[PDB]
């Protein structure tokens, strides 16, 4: 038993592999899968909605939503 919340507690240890399924990402994937938030996923979890991405693609300004 090794307890003690110290150091850092992350999940993205090796971008090389997805951050959700930890699958192997080819040279191309690693680039494609990559995201803006700061995490790399596979061709299945590459999309933002897939990993409830925190980033906001809808930027470059703001406006009224309610209609
Ligand atoms: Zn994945
Ligand atoms: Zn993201």
């Amino acid at each position: 038993g090794s307890s003690g919340s110290s150091g850092s507690r992350s999940k993205q240890k090796s971008r090389r592999r997805c951050f959700q399924c930890q699958t192997k990402l080819e040279l191309v994937q690693q680039e494609l899968g990559s995201c803006r938030c700061g995490y790399v996923f596979c061709m299945l979890h590459r999309l933002p909605e897939q990993h409830d991405c925190t980033f906001d693609h809808m930027g470059r300004g703001s406006g009224p939503s309610s209609g």
